């Protein structure tokens, strides 16, 4: 069970979630919440565009402001989440294309059926 967030959380360049994020990150939790038991892994990724070691550490800080979010506005605890930032090592669609790298540019939110 993955749920794929696309980065309409944050602004270009920045890892503070942006107030229209709320109506998306409300309906990951709902799918939270009912696989609450096991291990909530937060995974950021970006797309080729830019420095890769800036992007990695992009890519983790936007983990981590999802994870934030579940923890305090959700209400679960911190010892639930794994949060990683994988910047563009992990892509899902290849980044010679615009669509492509708007398809990388993602925070995913791990659950187990």
């Amino acid at each position: 069970t993955v749920r794929l967030n696309s980065l309409a959380l944050f602004d270009a360049g920045k890892w503070t979630l942006k107030p229209g994020a709320t109506k998306w990150l409300v309906n990951a939790l709902v799918d939270i919440k009912a696989k609450a038991g096991w291990l909530i892994v937060v995974s950021g990724h970006t797309d080729n565009t830019g420095d890769p070691l800036r992007n990695q550490a992009l890519s983790l800080k936007r983990a981590e402001a999802v994870r934030d979010w579940m923890r305090d506005t959700g209400d679960i605890p911190q010892s639930c989440f794994a949060v990683q930032g994988y910047g563009e090592s992990r892509p899902v669609a290849p980044n010679d294309t615009a669509e492509g790298r708007a398809r990388n540019r993602r925070v995913e939110i791990s659950l187990v059926p």
